[PDB]
DNA sequence: GTATTCGCTCTGCTCCTTCTCCCATCCTCTCGATATGAGATCAACTAG
């Protein structure tokens, strides 16, 4: 264990794997409103 | 004078045809397409 520094009592499974970092990061998808612009047509919230 | 039909109508019954409707939620991104003045009328002035 990191923090104590105790063995684990299960034996971990551990190794090399590839892993892939996949194009849909948070930072890109993060989104918030409070009163913004509006639709012309309807005068409701934009889309996206 | 009543059989007996019998023509004609009145639904009414299946069926086929038409037609009209519907087909999860929410979110992100990219990409392509999408005239000008003259004359007349009228109304406000703008003064005489």
């Amino acid at each position: 264990n990191g923090f104590t520094g105790r063995k684990i009592t299960s034996q971990i499974f551990i190794g090399p794997t590839y892993y892939q970092r996949l194009k849909h990061m948070v930072d890109d998808k993060i989104h918030s409103r409070a009163r913004g612009p509006i639709q012309i047509l309807n005068r409701q919230p934009m889309e996206g």
